[PDB]
Parts: structure tokens; sequence; C-alpha cells
């Protein structure tokens, strides 16, 4: 089924990342401007995606790791989209601990199609086995990172994280790359 | 490409009809007691759901018909989704006119991945062509109303409206199946 795959990547930027990406280093520049806590460090710019091979999406981030931390919402967009007026678009930022002291701030999140692979691999009337959904995940994947490779949308604003569980540490997982920038 | 709307379909059931249609018809009666214009008739129940076999998707339904005039937002189903505090599902009601008089009141928008398989067919990399394109609309459009047709969230709560264009009427075509329930 690589065409399963296929389409969910294309959705994904079709219909979210070529829409929000534009916009994001703004609503970045606005949070840390005029929300942030004064105190605190900047929000790094760039949205953080999950990708969990095995689609394992919880939708509370602190279930996956206690070290990440709801800070709080960017400022939302909004635009009418397919009939409905004023379709809203939000993200959240968390804190990453270590050794209990913040070490990081970024916006982030799971790529939500891999909530699709997961649910048709166990509804029998989707034809998807349990197999197949792993190979999925991998293409779904890559077939994101050659979008985002050509993506005029995608400047220095977007960041996958791709992983896999075999102790694994999401919250240093997420470190690593924001430490790389 | 079977595999492409194959998995649209199921995305849009799993990621979205599934989450909205157990709750939309308090979100409904919500409205008709609290918010409704006193003088006004209810608001019908059931999502309606216009799915253009061309997969065109203009964003202002008022562009696609001057007799459907857009009116209120329903009140905001929000959720933890994926890493995102309080995601929005937002839907809007429309007015539908005939011959100048409301004849109808529903909430109506279209099924957003047939802007995937759209903008597919247009981008050189997705590999899809224009002709794959209405292939996989009816595709798209058969592989949801076999899901709904078992989906336990399905209770007279949503209809399909697909159409195709050769004057042809498309709020006409929503009255007669408003008129029908
Ligand atoms: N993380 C995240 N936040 C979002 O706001 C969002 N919106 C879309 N997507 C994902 O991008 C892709 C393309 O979006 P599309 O609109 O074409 O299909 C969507 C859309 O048709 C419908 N849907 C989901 N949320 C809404 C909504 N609030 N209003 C209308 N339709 C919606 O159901 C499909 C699947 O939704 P998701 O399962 O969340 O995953 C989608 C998809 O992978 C999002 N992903």
């Amino acid at each position: 089924n690589f065409n399963v795959a296929h389409g969910l990547a294309w959705s994904y930027y079709i219909g979210y990342l070529r829409l929000i990406l534009p916009e994001l280093q703004a609503r970045i520049r606005t949070y840390n401007q005029h929300y942030n806590n004064l105190l605190r460090g900047a929000v790094s710019q760039r949205l953080y995606i999950l990708l969990p091979l095995d689609c394992g999406v919880p939708d509370n981030l602190s279930m996956a790791d206690p070290n990440i931390r709801f800070l709080d919402k960017l400022p939302q967009q909004t635009g009418d989209r397919a009939g409905i007026k004023d379709r809203v678009y939000s993200n959240s930022i968390y804190e990453l601990l270590e050794n209990g002291q913040r070490a990081g701030t970024c916006v982030l999140e799971y790529a939500t199609p891999l909530q699709t692979l997961f649910a048709m691999s166990q509804y029998s009337q989707a034809g998807f086995s349990r197999e197949d959904r792993l190979e999925q995940a991998k293409l779904f994947c890559r077939t994101l990172e050659d979008i985002l490779a050509d993506a005029p949308e995608s400047q220095n604003n977007c960041r996958l994280i791709a992983y896999q569980e075999p102790s694994f540490s999401l919250s240093q997982e997420v470190l690593r790359h924001l430490r790389q920038e």
C-alpha cells in the first residue's frame, strides 16, 4: 500500500505545513515579544515534528515523557477553508527539562497522520496490516522529507524528528535536535 | 493509485468524522436553544458534506453559489490532540436561498481531502495525473460511504452530497437533500 503513506504525506504538506509554515516565524516572534514570560529564554524558531515509527501518538506529550511539559499556546492562525469560516490552526509550546532544569523551549507536536496509519491497522475494514504499518510510517517520513526539501514554504522553519523504541528519552532526543541549531 | 483515495477517506473518518459526529447533535441543539435567532427556523440536524467530483473546492461557499450564505458558527469543539493542547474543530452554518427567500438552514462544508487530490494533481513531485484525479475522487466517495455505513458514530447525523458539473445549482442540490429528511 505504498500509496497510503504517499497520500498522507502529501495531505500533511498541502493541508497543513504549506499553510502554517510561512506564518510560523511571525507567530513565534509575536509570542516572544508580547506573551513570553519576560524572564525566560526565547521560544526557538522552527516547528519540531515528532515521528514515532511505531505510530504510537499519545494526545498528551507529558504521557510520552515527564520531562516534556506544556508551557503555552502560540497565537492562533485562522482562515476560511473549504467552507469553514475561520478554521483554527493552533500549536503548543513545550519546555524540555534536563536534570530538573529547563534546557529548551520549542513548538512541538506529533505528526497527526501517523494516527491514521495506527487506526487503519486496527480496523478490519481498512485492510491494513500491522506489518504494513511500520513500512508505511517509514515511507510517510521519507516522502515528507523529500517534499520539504523542495518546498518553498520550508525555510529553516521545520525539523522532522523520527525515532524508534526498542531506555529511550524523548526529551533528550528533542534536546539533541534543539542544540544542533 | 487506489491507495491514495483509500488512505484519505480513512484519514477523514479517523481524524475528523469519528471525532466530531458523536458531539454534533449536541452542538446543534445548543446553538438552536441558546444562540439561534429566536425568529428563525431550527438548524437542521446532520453535517452536510459536499463532494465535488472535479475536486474544485473554493474556500468560500458563496463563491460556488450566491444562494448559499454564511449565517453563523456552531459552538467550537476542542480537545488535546497529538500534542496540540485544545485543538479546535469548528463548523459553519449556512442559509440556503430559493427565490430570494431562506428555504433551509444547515451545517455545511466541503470534504477537505478533495483539496489534497486537487493539489497532488498539480504538483509534479506527487506523480498524480489529472485523469487519476477523477477516479480517485469517486473512490474517495465510495470508500467514505462504505465506512460511514458501518460506523457507530454515524447515526443519521451525516449526509454526503456528491455531484459533477457539465446550469447546475449547488443550493438546489443541497435543498433536495435537506427536503428529503
Ligand atoms: N497537527 C495538525 N493540526 C491541524 O490543525 C491539522 N489540520 C489538518 N491536519 C492534518 O493535515 C493533513 C491534511 O489536512 P486536511 O484538512 O486536508 O484533512 C483533515 C480534514 O479534512 C479533517 N479535519 C481535521 N480537523 C478539521 C477541522 N478543524 N475542520 C475541518 N476539517 C478537519 O480531517 C482530515 C484529517 O485531519 P487530521 O487527522 O488532523 O490530519 C490532517 C491531514 O493529515 C492537521 N494536523
